[PDB]
């Protein structure tokens, strides 16, 4: 309805993003602090050696199959317009490794889609029963670089002690995760779909500390103007969250609503 915020990143993306709420009372949410790149809370030291970067000697766009940073991730999954490889496997995807200040290329290559940014019109806005929520205002084809999950950095013991662990994403390989209550991006307001449109890709930019992948979401489908974005957030999460809520996506596929959970608790007998 009206836009209750021209732009939640206070001009820290490349395009703004507004919010709006046509469904109830609640103001712009304003109880965590607003970050476009990941923070760290305690001495992390991510290894940001420019000799330990592996890196390509292209002196072309890099779309040859020769660039060593597509090598290592077994081939670069861009397309010419920056979308994933329509083969991309996105069930398991692979990590990506983008060129970076070590290559020899430019920084208009064509490996630097998630380095570059948000690019997609987004809008925060209120659900109907999921409080708030992204969604496209634009069609988004299938493969697009959307937004990058971005938070404050933890331990996996930090994470054990942390009260709040509804914006956690796991990082995984000595494990760390991004937490997004108190610091986070535009990602922090996306939902869980039971049927998702957005895959969460591990992607390594201008460091490769293996410790530290950075998330970033891509389309999995074509996407239309005005739907709401969402990825599966996994069973970790649903394991915790059942008890307290169930879900709400209501997808014929949801398989964590109440009745699902019900069903496959009287199938137990
Ligand atoms: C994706 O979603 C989640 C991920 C969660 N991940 C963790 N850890 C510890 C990571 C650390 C590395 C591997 C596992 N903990 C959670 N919760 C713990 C539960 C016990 N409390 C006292 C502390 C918080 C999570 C909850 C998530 O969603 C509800
Ligand atoms: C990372 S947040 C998403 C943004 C959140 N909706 C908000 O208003 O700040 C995760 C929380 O959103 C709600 N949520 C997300 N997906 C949901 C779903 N499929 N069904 C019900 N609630 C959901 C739950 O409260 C969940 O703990
Ligand atoms: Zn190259
Ligand atoms: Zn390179
Ligand atoms: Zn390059
Ligand atoms: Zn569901």
């Amino acid at each position: 309805e009206k836009i209750i915020c021209r732009d939640v990143a206070r001009g820290y993306e490349n395009v703004p993003i507004p919010c709006v709420n046509g469904v109830d009372g609640e103001p712009c949410p304003e109880d965590y602090k607003y970050i476009s790149e990941n923070c760290e809370t305690s001495t992390m030291n991510i290894d940001r050696n420019i000799t330990h970067l592996q890196h390509c000697t292209c002196v072309d766009d890099c779309s040859s199959s020769n660039c060593l940073c597509g090598q290592l991730s077994i081939r670069c999954w861009y397309d010419k317009d920056g979308r994933l490889l329509q083969e991309f496997n996105k069930i398991e995807p692979p990590l990506i490794f983008e060129c970076n200040q070590a290559c020899s290329c430019w920084r208009n290559c064509k490996n630097r889609v998630v380095q570059s940014g948000i690019k997609v019109r987004l809008q925060l806005y209120r659900t109907a029963k999921m409080g708030w929520g992204v969604r496209a205002l634009q069609t988004i084809p299938q493969g697009t670089f959307i937004c990058e999950y971005v938070g404050e950095l933890i331990s996996d013991a930090e994470a054990d002690v942390r009260e709040d662990d509804s914006y956690l994403f796991d990082l995984d390989n000595e494990v760390y995760c991004i937490d997004a209550r108190y610091y986070g991006n535009i990602s922090r307001f996306i939902n869980h779909l039971c049927d998702p449109n957005i895959i969460p890709v591990r992607v390594f930019m201008l460091h490769q500390d293996l410790r530290f992948p950075r998330i970033a979401f891509f389309s999995s489908r074509d996407i239309r103007t005005g739907e709401e974005l969402g990825f599966d957030y996994g069973d970790r999460f649903w394991d915790i969250k059942s008890k307290y809520f169930t879900c709400q996506c209501g997808s014929e596929k949801c398989k964590h609503s109440a009745e699902a959970i019900a069903l496959e608790q009287s199938r137990l007998a």
